[PDB]
């Protein structure tokens, strides 16, 4: 169904955005399982995996409007050298993400295009419970220090 | 444990090719379901995620050797607008990743780093096993006529 | 709780809508089982069924809003006499549907009535995945000629 | 126990049969899956199994009436390079081998030897089962042409 | 995939090895049955059907290379008229093997060929076990002699 | 249904032949086990009531034909004194038996009752196994000496 | 395949004579059920079953020769007025249909069509079953009466 | 099989290596265990029975080739008296250990022995394994210092 | 708990013991394996890993002492080359640790350390029953000959 | 059984000594608790319940011996009044029963009373495992500091 | 293994003593079970049957030693005539059991034969049992008077 242009940009570029978060975490998951947090690597793990979903909704609704989808570039990825960076790194880039799909879901609003709007605004939703977790680590370490914030999600050795 | 340069190198090339992979057969997967044609979407999804897998064997094969993983760029991405032209997009793609996994795995082989080189050689053997599916898909195509092979993949109407 | 007019006015129109939609589908279900096309008629039976749960929903909430729900009359039926014309008559109906329920959604959304903005806008996403559905059917015919299409939908003979 | 030399030569002549209606067999089973006729390929593979049974019923006869079995030859093999090709090249052993039983099965009972005739006749009743099966495919050949019969029987892509 | 027509020229030579491989110990199981020890027949008997694997091992990958996979002939059969004559046949059979597939590997190796090459060297590595396996009986036949060797395994008479 | 007189004195021949076979074999089993060879007793104990279901077809098939049954006497019972005497006895019993349904087959072919004349081949058949079995168990005595064939079935102690 | 002519003839004999069988055992079974014999019934209507899988044999045998079945026309019917009429009237017709499988087995043996020569063979066995039963059933008469005999086959009334 | 001497001595240094490591860890559990790391003694026993079963795959590989498996010393033992020391005694005896692999591999691969070589990467491969484990663990303790990192895997009372 | 300085020496020779059995027993285990006596080489691998529990026995009682467990050395090997010198070879050195046990024991118990005088004795026990089993296979050995002693526990073909 | 008085003498101190034990660890459980370390204080309920064990012991070999068990009196109990203190006061405790029961158990052997030897003999062993687990806990608090140590057995809270 | 003589003549007489026991309780079970008391017979069934296991580990310990264990000759028994004779003579005999036992596992402590020692000790600790279960029956006997006593365990009816 042939969809508005300027929609179509901006959940090209909410595709962009999800692109790089799904690289981004995927190598700070690797990280923090390389560094030994294997906990910490978990949930960046599961994260990652979501922001995969995000990417695929934005595809197939590109798709639908009948947009050509641009997988080709990322944003700037952000890669943190300590536990604190990689929580930084994540947070700066959610935040810019969540901001994208507020313009995205108010522009889309303004011309009608419910559908798009609400996928907007259910991933606005969900990148503000990844804000809120990523927050509340950086709370846990500015409260207990980065070495006990770390330490207590080092997890168990594999067998 | 410190790697060899040069293998890392090789092992970041390698990165870059299968997440241009990555992306090529994800969009192909959405590409193949907007078309209709649901049993060639099921297995280029499959095969997306099988890509997936070998980024990720790159990324950890890099750290362990204290190098950086670089995911920021893919290489140029081959887009099909037919069913043909995806076959065609895919194996020419999959030819240059054998390639380089030929080079990467001599390169290792001549610097002692056989974990890297076995890891190169595994991978090549992976996506010969890609390359004779795509070759098969157009021998159908050349022998029975696009229509003809694309029609006997449509597959089930969703409930 | 005495509902604004005009949104009554809106759910009505959808409601008719609705009820148009549920007997199209419905006897094109059963002209495509009376064709042949087994695995067509099967996916029409439920879609019909969908459009009745869309119907029910109208009914309730203009009840709730204390107006008269009003099921005397359909909107013109469009009536296919081939697979092609099935799927044009019911793609040009739901394109009718989904702009009544975009201005539904506006409407409701612009007097505070975001139960019904929710309701329209739910709706409005349901009727564009079918539009989805319809207009990637007639993708495949264009690409691969209707007896092709049409063939691969025949289904399985009744015990 | 000693058999009737001619008898283990009309078996020995048998094996050769079975032992070119296996590799023949095999090696079209392994033609159909690269070309993609996957569903061809399975039942191909299943026959020259069957004929693997066959061979090994004459070896173990010929030991219990004392002869040598003569595995170090086959007669010429028959490679078809389409799928109407394969058919054919199968048939036209197969009328061999039925041709080859029907004159085992006499020479064994003008000697007595009912139960290498009974293992000739049972031979030559499967073999024209066989024979059945491949001029029905051939049949589809010529009713539906080749490029629809094969298209049929492509089968399913793998997990 | 256009292979390297000399790595074909040795997957060819290797697919005789096995098809020979195939046929000699099928028939020494036949043979060890016919004699009465029943576990040395199963064992062989499972072995040929080893053998049969590796031969279509070598059939897919001569095809994926566009090669044109030879069944016609074998190298000539070492047929034992003793348990350990049995032995030492299949003992010099799976040495030129084993000496053949140590060539083909190292040649494939030098061409890039890597699939081959691993092919090859597993291939090798299963004859050596093979070899393992053989040595041992006669190892056994030389400590204990051939009757109390034999006789150990007659095995179960049939129900 | 009336019989050929002289068929049905084929039959009542082989009923002969089959009640002789039924008590040397249980003669045999019970002196076998008074040696102590228990698992050569527990197959002869088998083979002794698969002759007893071969004397029933031949009672059976006698009175369906309209004949008598005589079931007073049997062919002289050769008894073996030591394990190897007990295979030569019961191997000479069985070629006798294999030659008169030889005869009777080809007598009650001569004269069309082909139901009579497939019931002599099928135990013609049956007998040649038996034979089988027996030559094996000689040629196992030939090659181990008759101590080491024996003391391999001695078999396990009762609890 | 192309049959002997004169075979199948033979068949469409023996597929003329089952069709009469099949509707001769049918009508007694209802008649023997009206008259209140309810367990005559049952074998009765078991027996005109096993009949039908006779004739679909020899439509298929026919077929696969590359002949014309020809079901339009019975031998005619026998139809008995009493149990021990019916019994007689079976019999009569199974001694004919005997008759011919012997002659049609006899003639294919002639020409080498020995799987057809097996399947008259089968045959003329089953029927030989049958009239043995019939037999037995008219011996019952003879030695008890009529009355007795088929008073003892009346069988349970139904819930 | 006669193996190559050099290639026998490589195999015998391996065998050396891995009874000093099976040694070393195992003494290191137990270490562990008695200071109160009961998580880290777990993952050092389980560690230990890795190498176990590496010192056995070099027995089988030495006889396999006729030569003679030293087990009677060990390389000097690196014995840590914190759990700090423990992690750099066994890394640095993994660092000896895989370098001793690399060598071997490329030894037995310039002599043909690729089933030897084979085996060598093998271990190679699952060495650096457990170096990434022990640098992961001194990474830890750089980061978070010896305490903290020890505490953590303390582990549960015993019941 | 600090421990008597001499118990802990005869704690540390005993160990040596022990490491010394694990490493014999496990070569001859394997030698057996290699020679074809499968059912010896499965009780001598259990009887290694019997020695490997006494081995750590020792090591947690020398730390438990606050002793210095030493893994760094064995007592000679005595490794045999038929079977019979296997087990002179292992009998030899059992009743050499059944000796330092007793000696052990009663060191211990004259100091009041009776829980090592404990394990002292538990151990003689348990090579004292080894020593049963070693010289019951020697008497077997002498009664019966080496060749019958062996040939009995060939034990099972793999799979 | 009239026991020796000296032996019951040693039997009634060592059941004052398991008294003193059981109360002091089990009022050590429950400070443990009421301070927060649900861990340790599962430990030490445990540990409690074990001397209750003991204790229950000595009267039942008291009463066989025909003496008066005394449960009047404790020796002096030890309560600790930080974690490092508990550990402490319960290893001081622990060392004095292990030497009373040395001496029981050198006293009961000197008058042949082997079964009140082996009984004091088990409880010294038992009590060593108890020191050795008290000393690891202080080795711990040395190593790590006490708040360290007992933040990691805090354990979780209640339902 | 070689024992001390004078070890081996201990084990000898307590073979005896145990061999006494078996009886004297089988006889005092089975009268007991005469006089109708049928609990007790139960339990002096099963006491019968330990002293058939100490029985037998004297002998399993005296062959081991390369002595001759003779179980020709009992101790004089003695039997009971009334339920508190039936007490009195087990205890004695038990008493000079217990005597036996402490001297034979002394004079098996003073020649280091612990094995031996830790045998007797074990038994003498098994009797000890046995006289207390004795002892306390007469103390029942004593207390309540023999009727009382007796009559508590006559047991249920045989159904
Ligand atoms: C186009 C970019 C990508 C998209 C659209 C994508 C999409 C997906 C989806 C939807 C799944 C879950 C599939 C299912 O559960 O059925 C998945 C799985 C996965 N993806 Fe991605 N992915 C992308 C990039 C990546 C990258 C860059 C990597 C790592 C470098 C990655 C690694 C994985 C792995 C390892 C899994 C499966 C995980 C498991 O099975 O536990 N993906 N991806
Ligand atoms: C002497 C010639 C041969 C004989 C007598 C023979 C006999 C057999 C028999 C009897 C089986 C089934 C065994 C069972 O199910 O227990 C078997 C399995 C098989 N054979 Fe052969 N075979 C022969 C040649 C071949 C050739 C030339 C190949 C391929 C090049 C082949 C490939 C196979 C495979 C792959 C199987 C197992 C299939 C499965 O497990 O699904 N065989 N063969
Ligand atoms: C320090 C010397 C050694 C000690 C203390 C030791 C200890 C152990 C223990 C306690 C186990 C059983 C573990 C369990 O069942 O949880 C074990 C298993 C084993 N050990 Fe050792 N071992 C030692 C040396 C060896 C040697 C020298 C080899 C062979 C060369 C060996 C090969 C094995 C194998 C193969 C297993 C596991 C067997 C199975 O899972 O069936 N060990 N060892
Ligand atoms: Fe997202
Ligand atoms: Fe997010
Ligand atoms: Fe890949
Ligand atoms: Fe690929
Ligand atoms: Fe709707
Ligand atoms: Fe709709
Ligand atoms: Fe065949
Ligand atoms: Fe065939
Ligand atoms: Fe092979
Ligand atoms: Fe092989
Ligand atoms: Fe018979
Ligand atoms: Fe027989
Ligand atoms: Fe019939
Ligand atoms: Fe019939
Ligand atoms: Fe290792
Ligand atoms: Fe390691
Ligand atoms: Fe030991
Ligand atoms: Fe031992
Ligand atoms: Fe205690
Ligand atoms: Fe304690
Ligand atoms: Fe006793
Ligand atoms: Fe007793």
């Amino acid at each position: 169904m042939k969809g508005d242009q300027k929609v179509i940009e901006y959940l090209n570029r909410g595709l962009r955005s999800e692109l790089t978060a799904v690289s981004q975490y995927w190598l700070h998951y690797r990280m923090l399982e390389d560094w030994g947090y294997k906990d910490l690597a978990k949930k960046w793990r599961a994260e990652s995996i979501e922001e995969m979903a995000h990417a695929d909704k934005f595809v197939e609704r590109i798709l639908f409007l009948e947009g050509l989808p641009n997988l080709q570039t990322l944003d700037p990825l952000r890669i943190g050298q300590t536990v604190k960076e990689v929580l930084e790194s994540d947070l700066a880039a959610e935040r810019e993400a969540r901001a994208l799909y507020q313009e995205g879901a108010a522009y889309a609003a303004s011309v009608g295009d419910f559908p798009s709007k609400n996928l907007f605004e259910e991933l606005m939703g969900d990148e503000e419970h990844h804000i809120d977790f990523l927050e509340t680590q950086l709370d846990l370490v500015s409260k207990l220090g980065l070495e006990l914030y770390a330490q207590h999600h080092i997890g168990k050795l594999d067998d």
